[PDB]
């Protein structure tokens, strides 16, 4: 195909040349994503950890969003976003080597305990940094959810999934494509209307709702279902705030606004009393699958 070609030739451009195998050992599946597989790797002199992502070129929903695998990670050094050492092209298959996050994703812990609001405001304050920095750059992830936050063995916190990232601009100001996942998505982005950054702020109180209450609102409906409901209802409620203070209370209102221009920014929010609450790293340690039985 004069498709894959074309897109082949252009993504080897963009990567650093080579084969990470020249320096890389034993390379061990251990998870898959919508995009591709994700294994650890050994440095041969080293002999450090890495992690690397494999993407099929052939076998993409919208190949085009690969550029984003590389670019995102590589263009926004932070403190709270996933490290890139490398990109690669193998055969027909894009390597991404980037840091290996020992304390797993943020899904493992809500799925299974109840965090306070201590470890909860910790959690929002590293995505909401690490969000008004995309933001400023006119970035949109459009795939907030627990399983796109990894952590570190000392209960560091940081943002990943950059695959579903778009650029709005002063040219083009607003996205309209249908990405992310269900429940995390906005209302207005399912109702297929022109949406901003505003659309992570959103997922992040779904993120929210899915710490207090494990579960994203309408987790047990099927998927296309859900979004009908997220389309007509009003914004979803916790489940009983008898044991929510209210500063988490008024943080998440801000967060969960029908209208988007009612509903916060991250510039904004990064100033929310309820940040303050944020423990230190070491009172995530608590949560981490090695600490718990
Ligand atoms: N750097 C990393 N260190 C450790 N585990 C990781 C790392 N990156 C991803 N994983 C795990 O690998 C699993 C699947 O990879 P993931 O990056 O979620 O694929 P994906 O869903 O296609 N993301 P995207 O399509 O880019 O939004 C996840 O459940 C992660 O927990
Ligand atoms: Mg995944």
């Amino acid at each position: 195909r004069v498709s894959h070609e074309q897109f082949r030739a252009a993504l080897q451009l963009v990567v650093d040349p080579g084969d990470p195998r020249s320096y890389l050992d034993n390379f061990i599946k251990i998870g898959e994503g919508s995009t591709g597989i994700v294994c650890i790797a050994t440095v041969r002199s080293s002999g450090k950890l890495v992690a690397v992502k494999k993407m099929d070129l052939r076998k993409q929903q919208r190949r085009e969003l690969l550029f984003n695998e590389v670019v995102i990670m590589r263009d926004y050094q932070h403190e709270n976003v996933v490290e890139m050492y490398n990109s690669y092209l193998v055969g027909d298959e894009l390597w991404v080597v980037m840091e290996f996050l020992e304390g797993g994703a943020l899904t493992d812990i809500v799925t299974h305990t109840r965090m306070n609001e201590e470890q909860i405001a910790a959690v929002c304050l590293a995505v909401l940094q690490a969000l008004s920095v995309l933001h400023a750059q006119g970035v949109i992830h459009r795939d907030i959810k627990s399983d796109s936050i990894l952590l570190t063995h000392d209960g560091r916190v940081k943002l990943s999934d950059f695959g579903f990232c778009a650029q709005v601009s002063k040219e083009v100001p607003r996205r309209k494509s249908l990405v992310g996942t269900p429940y995390w998505m906005a209302p207005e982005l399912i109702s297929r209307l022109p949406y901003g950054p505003e659309v992570d702020i959103w997922s992040l109180g779904i993120m929210v709702i899915e710490m207090v209450d494990g579960e994203p609102p309408y987790f047990n409906e099927p998927p296309l279902k859900a979004m009908k409901m997220i389309r007509d209802n009003l914004p979803p409620r916790l489940k009983n705030l008898h044991k929510v203070s209210p500063s988490l209370k008024g943080f998440l209102d801000r967060l969960l606004v029908r209208d988007p221009a009612q509903r916060a920014t991250a510039a904004e929010l990064l100033k929310h009393p309820f940040l303050a609450k944020a423990g230190p790293p070491a009172s995530i340690v608590p949560l981490m699958r090695q600490n718990r039985t």
